[PDB]
């Protein structure tokens, strides 16, 4: 009812990844997820009000996941959003770039509710999520 109505965004390359993440989030205990077309759409979904998590791929057709991150990381507005990179991409430099950009966490396939809640509990105690 008078909730945070806290919406997750999940913008992967592959729709099945949004099902997987949503379902694992539901195994944990959450509700209220969405998808987007890519990073360009994703940012404007954040600007549909104030989302709770910005979970994404890396290899978007337009604004890549590190540029989506660094846009949220422009601070003053979107700063507080945990971007959580959940992707098929294990490329070590991608992992560096994300950590360097200050992504709130990284996950590579195959992943579970175990690692989902690991990155969540990190942003709980780290950020205050």
């Amino acid at each position: 009812m008078a909730d945070k109505e806290l919406k997750f965004l999940v913008v992967d390359d592959f729709s099945t990844m949004r099902r997987i993440v949503r379902n694992l989030l539901k195994e944990l205990g959450f509700n209220n997820v969405e998808e987007a077309e890519d990073g360009v759409d994703a940012l404007n979904k954040l600007q549909a009000g104030g989302y709770g998590f910005v979970i994404s791929d890396w290899n978007m057709p337009n604004m890549d996941g590190l540029e989506l991150l660094k846009t949220i990381r422009a601070d003053g507005a979107m700063s507080a959003l945990p971007v959580l990179m959940v992707t098929a991409e294990a490329k070590k430099e991608n992992i560096i770039a994300a950590a360097q950009a200050g992504a709130s966490g990284y996950v590579v396939k195959p992943f579970t509710a175990a690692t989902l809640e690991e990155k969540l509990n990190k942003i709980f105690e780290k950020l205050g999520m």
